[PDB]
Parts: C-alpha cells; sequence; structure tokens
C-alpha cells in the first residue's frame, strides 16, 4: 500500500 | 531478492 501512494504521487 | 530485482527495472 504504501509504495502503490508513493507512485501514483 | 526478487522484489529488488524487479525495483531496480
Amino acid at each position: 500500500l504504501a509504495a502503490c501512494l508513493a507512485q501514483a504521487l
């Protein structure tokens, strides 16, 4: 999940 | 290790 957020932004 | 390779590329 954390990495998903990182990528999205 | 597998995830490191994934990330690197």
